[PDB]
């Protein structure tokens, strides 16, 4: 029926509707440290959020998105291997059942607790719908979280929480600033993939963090209380709504840092 992450529906599912999931640049990847070439010539990442002008939060079933006003150039991503401007668009986590898992990318094959991706738009493609259809469409920065000390930064999102719980509910969002959740290092792992969840196009530019974020038991705990379901359906958990590892095959990843 409708993707999702259960046993009937789930990551090894898609492909009956999306023939891209066994495609060459699907995403997530495992990230071998000892394999990912130091590139020099890559230019450091410019993030450019202080204009930033969050709107909203919504349950869409599968996970929970803060969306911005991507009509101007007021939040965007530039430098490293993109070429162009990038406007955040919105931002989401993948998170697990137990702090364990929880991450798509994974580093030498360590799942972390959560995965956040923020979400940009190459602005030469005039919107977010042409530019999915695009090979340098999208750039998603990565950020890996990991259980230990709380983010302040974080815990306005963790509060609204609760106003969301169940699909399709949404509740406004203002003057949230994205940058209370980057590490204090801008260090990064690149390669082209796709997006993780159906259409799982071959669209993104792939930008992962080096330096994961912590964030505490009691703030992982709270994403484990919303709901994939709808008001008045049957409970079912929003847990371990991530893909797991898709093969890199002739991919490299490359590194910002030596
Ligand atoms: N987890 S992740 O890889 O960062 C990621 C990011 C964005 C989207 C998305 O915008 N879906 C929109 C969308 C549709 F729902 C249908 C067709 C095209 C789209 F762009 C999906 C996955
Ligand atoms: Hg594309
Ligand atoms: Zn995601």
């Amino acid at each position: 029926h409708h993707w999702g992450y259960g046993k009937h529906n789930g990551p090894e599912h898609w492909h009956k509707d999306f023939p891209i999931a066994k495609g060459e640049r699907q995403s997530p990847v495992d990230i071998d440290t000892h394999t990912a070439k130091y590139d020099p010539s890559l230019k450091p990442l410019s993030v450019s959020y202080d204009q930033a002008t969050s709107l909203r939060i919504l349950n869409n079933g599968h996970a929970f998105n803060v969306e911005f006003d991507d009509s101007q150039d007021k939040a965007v991503l530039k430098g490293g291997p993109l070429d162009g401007t990038y406007r955040l668009i919105q931002f989401h986590f993948h998170w697990g059942s137990l702090d364990g898992q929880g991450s798509e990318h994974t580093v030498d094959k360590k799942k972390y607790a959560a995965e956040l991706h923020l979400v940009h738009w190459n602005t030469k493609y005039g919107d977010v719908g042409k530019a999915v259809q695009q090979p340098d469409g999208l750039a998603v920065l990565g950020i890996f979280l990991k259980v230990g000390s709380a983010k302040p930064g974080l815990q306005k999102v963790v509060d609204v929480l609760d106003s969301i719980k169940t699909k399709g509910k949404s509740a406004d969002f203002t003057n949230f600033d994205p940058r209370g959740l980057l590490p204090e290092s801008l260090d990064y792992w690149t390669y082209p993939g796709s997006l993780t969840t159906p259409p799982l196009l071959e669209c993104v530019t792939w930008i992962v963090l080096k330096e994961p974020i912590s964030v505490s038991s009691e703030q992982v705990l709270k994403f484990r209380k919303l709901n994939f379901n709808g008001e008045g359906e049957p409970e079912e958990l929003m847990v371990d709504n991530w893909r797991p590892a898709q093969p890199l095959k002739n991919r490299q990843i490359k590194a910002s840092f030596k």
